[PDB]
């Protein structure tokens, strides 16, 4: 089961960028808001948006190493970049608890993102077919 390449994973993270997002999940609070940094760090302690994801699809940390590639379900394949989709939708939904509207859209973003992950990991791991997907168990 030969891993997807680095441009395929590259490829993956760009199609996570939808355009009724508009950047709220590539913005990087730090470098944009250097004056509230330190209450961002607060909320959220560890950072995440799709800069670093892509930086490290590029960089092959969600397939070389240690990293989990194919699992035993589409679920638990490419965990490393699940965990940092799940940190970035964690992250918006604490910030914004108080504004439901885009608790929501993070919402949206969550199933959308690992029904693209789902989709790309049944494209290289045939498989995988018909094992639990992470669009079930990621909400
Ligand atoms: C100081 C002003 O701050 C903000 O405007 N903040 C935020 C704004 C928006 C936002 C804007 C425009 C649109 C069209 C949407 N989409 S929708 C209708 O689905 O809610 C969302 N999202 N957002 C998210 C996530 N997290 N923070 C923000």
């Amino acid at each position: 089961a030969a891993p997807p390449s680095t441009r395929e994973m590259v490829q993956l993270v760009d199609s996570l960028n939808r355009r009724e997002d508009g950047g709220a999940f590539s913005v990087d609070v730090a470098e944009a808001y250097p004056d509230l940094r330190d209450s961002y760090r607060k909320i959220c302690p560890r950072p995440m948006n799709l800069i670093l994801m892509r930086q490290r699809a590029k960089e092959g940390y969600y397939t070389s190493g240690s990293a989990t590639v194919y699992g035993d379900t589409v679920a638990a394949s490419l965990t490393r970049l699940r965990e940092d989709i799940e940190l970035l939708v964690r992250n918006c939904i604490t910030f914004n608890v108080k504004v439901e509207s885009w608790v929501t859209l993070a919402r949206s973003f969550q199933a959308f993102a690992h029904r693209r992950v789902d989709d790309f990991v049944l494209r290289h791991a045939a498989f995988l077919r018909g094992t639990t997907m992470g669009a079930e168990v990621y909400e």
